[PDB]
């Protein structure tokens, strides 16, 4: 559908004279970040924002790629190179290195230097690299890690662990060879290597011994705890401090978050990665964007200010099963999430970064109209005269054959939260990609983030945005009101 | 392969330092531009440029993703949103009205608010948007399109053009009731609607009547004269103009370029495109680089400045073929054509632009280790046991059944110039993709290119610049010597 407004070139003279006028407004802040806010889309490249700005705009009643994600609203945008040290196409362990240590990794292993070899054990030693969430600890800021994966997820390990294999959860997972080599599983890192004044998402199971119920599935013995050593981890990190509180639902996490009381919180609100927000029980697990507010609420308490770490985690997920539907209603509540920090903080005294580790080899054509539902059928058969979607990914779970020819696809088929979409080779999950990926950047210091960068650029402007090593010489000043 | 020297951290530590000591000396100027230069890579999107930057950099015997593109080098980057009016996923025509006109259009219109109806020529008056470059020859500018495409193709005709149906090459493709209706076959446009300085690219056949040999194919009827109305259009555009001269081939191209008499230049090197650069034959014919210099050649004489539009037209035909090979390949010499550009001219007084009209659904995954070619093997086999490449496309002519099944592909078949990466969907092209395509930019009012624009901005910040038509009161200082 023809929007009639858009048919008047007034329109886009009008729209584009107002963005001349606020390219013109914008100027470098010469004082420092008080807080430092990193949202990580896992996985959202840049196929990915449009495709979700598009079903988000629709969402709202409008016909989709005209409105503005949170995330296209902020001033500054460059682009980012994602490769690790080994290999084009990367993972989420090394490219966290790159974004929250400044350093570039090899594949699968998370806060250490390239010297590191994954899987390894006895090559960690010399390689840590300190993340940016650790020196702002160090500088008296407090901090917080906040996803819908689970907290030793690859991303999120990233703020704080240094290991060599990003598979090591729990110390079940870790080869006895390796324990007595005292290469720490990532459930105990967390608790162990750094104060973190605020921990929420997924991840419960990792923290408690063996046979330990889970309190939200009892009776799920797969469900249980992990640990072989008869740790138990969450008392282990509550003891260690006054004030700390240890919550598995949202109820407590509401009750936490507004208790002055509280001074060190971990919500661990699944036994491994929270559910799809399509799929988010709204009674017992808080969303995203509510982690964010939660993490907010306790973090900002801090005169000296904050470093926040929040995750978009399973937007890579939904892309690895190939269904869209997945992938981009995960951004979504993502870009929500940016929404809400935008409001509980300022731009004055916050440098917020928006960027993903990496993207997915997920493409947006055919050649549909204007208003029509991204899920939907790109207008036009195929050359073997079936249908096919306007969303395609280039390898994954979607490839069938049926009666060995591509199947046929329906509307009703194609816009199901289920669906994978088709791709060209079968792999029972999808890869990421290897193209350069968005960061967004607004608050002080933001308009440093520009053009093309190594991916490592991110966690640098951060730290020398707030005056953390190696930038304590930043010649800023204090941050403004 | 682990490059050694990055196993150290202070090998990024020192890069992202000096990247933001280079971010920290961006100013913006209080000078307009005298020159204006976009460059336009047709299909360019941001998997195509990291993949081609991958490719260019193994070319200069480096690893790849770590070597810039001479785009990658451009201060300020923002993303565009490719939209048309009509459709999510657009074509150049309306794209090219976006980039060149700072109007949105409908798919497959040129030059044209989205008033105006595709094929129905008595929906064109009144709705005509007047390019960027028209405005500056109108303002006394030097002007010059040059494209590895026809001079008529959609991208090139934005700049001149305006037209319902970007297939009305010549008088023979309009039907009867649109020549009743004066609707102009784009070839009679390229010479009516405005004085244009150089002219360079294909597009031959198109100016002259049928039967008319074409000077290098003489023995190719379907290479000759494409007119039924009798009009030699060269001659006419020669007729208009003293200093004017028409060239065919790379060395008259050279002679003119360098000959003081010469103000005119038309350059029409093929009967309809140019050859893909890999096929191009090096006496007969120019370079997009080689084009790009002549032009600027003969445009730099104009104390006034000039307007220069330059097409990276084929890779978007490489991708449509689904050969990663040829889309890769143009894009590398449309990144050479920027690089001397950027030679020739100053950024103290040319404002550049490196953009694409859209995007292609094609991918770049699997997780090839550092080095390997951008045309090799996803390292491990697909679910079918069998292997695939790290090069993918959503939809196109690559899509396979041997005898049922999806075939294998070796390295010498997946790295062969004709091979033609695998798809989930075949199609006898691959489709155009719509997510937002990369702006680089450099030069005065550069730094006005930011964050997440719509695709018109970059008409509007050039016009802006150049303190064109609307913007003639600026308000900027003249230009920097
Ligand atoms: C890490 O430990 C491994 C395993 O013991 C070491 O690998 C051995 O190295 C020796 C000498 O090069 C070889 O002869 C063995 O075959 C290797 N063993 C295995 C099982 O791979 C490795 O040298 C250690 N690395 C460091 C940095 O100490
Ligand atoms: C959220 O977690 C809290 C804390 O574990 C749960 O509160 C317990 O509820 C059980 C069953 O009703 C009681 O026996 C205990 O008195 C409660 N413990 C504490 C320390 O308050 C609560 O049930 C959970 N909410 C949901 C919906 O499961
Ligand atoms: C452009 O010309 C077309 C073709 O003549 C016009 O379409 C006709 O419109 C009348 C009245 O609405 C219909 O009854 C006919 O069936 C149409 N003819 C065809 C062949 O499509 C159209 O109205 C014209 N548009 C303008 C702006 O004048
Ligand atoms: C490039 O074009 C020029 C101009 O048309 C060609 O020059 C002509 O060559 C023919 C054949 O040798 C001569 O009969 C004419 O004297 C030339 N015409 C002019 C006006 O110079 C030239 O041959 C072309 N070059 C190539 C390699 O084909
Ligand atoms: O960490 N990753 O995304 C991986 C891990 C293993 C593998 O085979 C491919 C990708
Ligand atoms: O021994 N276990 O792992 C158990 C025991 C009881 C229970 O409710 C859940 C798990
Ligand atoms: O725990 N929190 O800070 C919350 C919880 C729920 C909510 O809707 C908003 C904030
Ligand atoms: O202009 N285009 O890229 C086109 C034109 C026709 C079509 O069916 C699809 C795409
Ligand atoms: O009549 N024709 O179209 C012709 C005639 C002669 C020639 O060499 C080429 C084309
Ligand atoms: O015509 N030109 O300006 C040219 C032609 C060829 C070349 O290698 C460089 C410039
Ligand atoms: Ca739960
Ligand atoms: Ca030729
Ligand atoms: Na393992
Ligand atoms: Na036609
Ligand atoms: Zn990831
Ligand atoms: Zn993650
Ligand atoms: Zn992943
Ligand atoms: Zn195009
Ligand atoms: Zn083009
Ligand atoms: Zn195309």
């Amino acid at each position: 559908i023809i929007p009639v407004e858009e048919e008047n070139p007034d329109f886009w003279n009008r729209e584009a004279a107002e963005a001349l006028g606020a390219a013109k407004k914008l100027q470098p802040a010469q004082t420092a970040a008080k807080n430092l806010i990193i949202f990580l889309g896992d996985g959202m490249g840049v196929s990915t924002v449009t495709a979700a700005r598009i079903l988000k705009g629709q969402k709202k009643d409008k016909l989709g790629p005209e409105i503005p994600l949170a995330m296209d609203r902020f001033p500054y945008v460059a682009l980012s190179k994602t490769y690790n040290v080994d290999k084009h196409v990367p993972d989420s362990g090394a490219t966290a290195t790159a974004y929250l240590c400044g350093v570039k990794g090899n594949f699968q292993t998370i806060g250490l230097s390239a010297a590191a070899r994954f899987n390894q054990c006895n090559t960690t030693r010399g390689n840590e690299v300190i993340s940016v969430m650790n020196r702002a600890k160090k500088a008296g800021k407090s901090v917080g890690v906040v996803t819908t994966t689970r907290v030793q997820h690859a991303s999120p390990a990233g703020t704080y662990a240094h290991t060599v294999n990003r598979n090591w959860y729990s110390d079940a997972d870790v080869p006895a060879s390796a324990r007595q080599e005292g290469c720490q599983d990532i459930a105990t890192q967390l608790i162990s290597n750094m104060d973190i004044d605020v921990i929420l998402g997924g991840g419960r199971k990792y923290m408690f011994r063996m046979g330990t119920p889970d309190p939200e599935y009892p009776d799920d013995y797969s469900q249980g705890g992990t640990r072989l050593d008869g740790k138990n981890l969450v008392q282990e990190w509550l003891a260690k401090r006054q004030g700390a509180r240890y919550v598995w639902n949202r109820t407590e996490l509401m009750q936490a978050s507004l208790d002055p009381s509280v001074t060190h919180l971990m919500g661990l609100f699944e036994p491994g990665d929270m559910k799809y927000e399509i799929h988010r029980d709204s009674t017992l697990d808080p969303s995203l964007m509510e982690m964010t507010e939660a993490a907010l609420r306790l973090l900002s308490r801090n005169p000296r200010g904050f470093f926040l770490f929040v995750e978009g985690g399973r937007i890579d997920h939904g892309h690895h099963e190939s269904r869209a539907y997945r992938a981009l209603t995960e951004t979504i509540m993502f870009d929500d999430a940016i929404e809400r920090a935008g409001q509980l903080t300022s731009e004055e005294d916050t440098l917020s970064l928006v960027t993903a580790d990496h993207s997915h080899v997920f493409s947006f054509g055919g050649y549909p109209l204007r208003g029509s539902s991204i899920f939907g059928l790109a207008p036009g058969k195929a050359r073997d005269r079936k249908a096919y979607t306007v969303l395609l990914y280039g390898n994954g779970p979607g490839y069938v054959l049926k009666d060995g020819a591509r199947p046929d696809v329906t509307e009703s088929e194609s816009g199901s939260p289920e669906y994978r979409q088709q791709s060209a080779v079968p792999l029972d999950e999808e890869t990421h990609a290897g193209e350069d990926v968005a960061v967004f950047a607004r608050g002080p210091q933001a308009h440093l983030v520009h053009g093309v960068q190594e991916q490592t650029f991110i966690a640098h402007v951060m730290a020398f945005a707030a005056c953390l090593e190696p930038y304590t010489a930043c010649d800023l000043a204090p941050p403004a009101g």
